[PDB]
């Protein structure tokens, strides 16, 4: 029993760590197999980030403009291109410690794991939702450019975030494995800003599930709703409209708990409409929205609490 | 920016963990240099659990009665003692992972890592705070036994908890590394249940520090109080009483932010006996107690956002 926002074990993700130095910046790569990964904005001086450019500042660079440190071990760097808004360094050794992996771009309302690291040190690990615009609520000090997100399923680690920047609101922006932006961010000084958020109504629903799956029952209602009559009380509480693809992904959690999905809908739109009357949920006082229906099923018992 | 539930990296656990098994019963242990660490129920079978007594079922085992997994490799057992309620089994192999360690016993309101485990192979991290009433609140299934607590300080691992048993109100109970039980618990079948709790006060205000490092000050006010004033209140909202050593051990938090321990405390009451009114600190409608003024110096910025 109990429900906690659990981080897969980290370390798999630790052993790939390494510092890179260009000139007075250092940040953390991502060292797997014969390639170090890294935020390009590494080879920008405070003042080129105004307005960088990234291809201008690149040429300027040798293989021997970048230090790459491995614990206490020097790499030597041999090759260097851009990918996006990540510099790939080949070096002169393969990482011992590689584990299987995988390179995916998350979509929103995904979680994952954040190693936040510091100098290639590992500091911490803390669990993230994909916010529906594109930022993640993480906890990062300068110094964290670099550290990655991750998911593990049976010892494949897929990384699917790298960490660029903080927002002038406090969350985080970054870039997939290939150095796409997740949103419409930049790695440059703009006027950008966090666009308006949502709640995440797939894994609200997931996290009642949760809660009847350990023995939770107060907050169901003899009502049910229709889709339609769902999402015009959702729009109206800045949740995301439910579609008939997220009513067939709680398929296996209505069925453990024998609860359909539009009743569990109408217990949720009774929540919005009504409040907690200052009750709990699995421990909280409000709707929790950073589990997703995988997150639950892999951390509930597979038997219902009755 | 941001405040997170943090967990330290779980790599250094990670390569410690072996499955134990004696009969049809399987669980975590704990395999540091040539020692195996593992609950003494282990050598139970469910109806042993009702009335057991260990003295008398360990006689009866001999060391070729227990069976230790290292991932794919089996480690022959060649010696076995019972320590209050651990195990400790000798084995023919020293793990070559064993990172420096040493064994600690928290105190109630301190924080730790979990590495829930499952058949030896680590699943999940996340952060607990030990209780006033000596329970953490973890997340926990059958076969999660010899799950450890720690903290990591510059490479040394603080080993402090092993998971032993679920209460009947869902929260969890164990034992230091050397087998002695958090609070009054018994690794038998009891009515024992958890006694009532309070609120960890000291770690509320580091939160409250944690806030305003974080550039948030709009449950400040212009009033001090007296320790005996600020306990009166303490009581009625089944708070922790803060002692002058409390007050001592927030200095530094004090200091980097220049708000009097005392003022802090006026803010706090001020928030218990009006509430939050709608508003949020760091993210959350409530006073958190599971984080350490240690946990806030490790996670927050040294510069205040004034
Ligand atoms: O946001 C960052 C870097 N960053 N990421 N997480 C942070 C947590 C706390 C503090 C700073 C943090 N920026 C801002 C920028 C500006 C244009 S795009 C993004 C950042 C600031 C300075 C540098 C820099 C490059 N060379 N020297 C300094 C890079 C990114
Ligand atoms: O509580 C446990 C073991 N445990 N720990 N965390 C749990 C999370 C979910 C379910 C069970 C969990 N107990 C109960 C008991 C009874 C007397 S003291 C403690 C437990 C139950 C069964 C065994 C057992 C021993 N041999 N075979 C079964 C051991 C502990």
């Amino acid at each position: 029993s109990g429900f906690r926002k659990m981080a897969f074990p980290s370390g798999k993700v630790e052993g790939c760590m390494v510092q890179v130095t260009c000139g007075t910046t250092t940040l953390n790569g991502l060292w797997l197999d014969d390639t170090v990964y890294c935020p390009r904005h590494v080879i920008c001086t405070a003042e080129d980030m105004l307005n960088p450019n990234y291809e201008d500042l690149l040429i300027r660079k040798s293989n021997h403009s970048f230090l790459v440190q491995a614990g206490n071990v020097q790499l030597r760097v041999i090759g260097h291109s851009m990918q996006n808004c990540l510099l790939r360094l080949k070096v002169d050794t393969s990482n011992p410690k590689t584990p299987k992996y995988k390179f995916v771009r998350i979509q929103p309302g995904q979680t994952f794991s954040v190693l936040a690291c510091y100098n290639g040190s590992p500091s911490g690990v803390y669990q993230c939702a994909m916010r529906p615009n594109h930022t993640i609520k993480g906890s990062f000090l300068n110094g964290s450019c670099g550290s990655v997100g991750f998911n593990i399923d049976y010892d494949c680690v897929s990384f699917c975030y790298m960490h660029h920047m903080e927002l002038p609101t406090g969350v985080h922006a970054g870039t997939d494995l290939e150095g796409k932006f997740y949103g419409p961010f930049v790695d440059r000084q703009t006027a950008q800003a966090a666009g308006t958020d949502t709640t995440i109504t797939l894994n609200v629903l997931a996290w009642l599930y949760a809660a009847v799956i350990n023995g939770d029952r107060w907050f169901l209602n003899r009502f049910t709703t229709t889709l339609n009559d769902f999402n015009l009380v959702a729009m109206k509480y800045n949740y995301e409209p439910l579609t008939q693809d997220h009513v067939d992904i709680l398929g296996p959690l209505s069925a453990q708990t024998g609860i359909a999905v539009l009743d569990m809908c109408a217990a949720l739109k009774e929540l919005l409409q009504n409040g907690m009357n200052g009750r709990t949920i699995l421990g909280s006082t409000i709707l929790e929205d950073e589990f997703t229906p995988f997150d639950v099923v892999r951390q509930c018992s597979g038997v219902t609490f009755q």
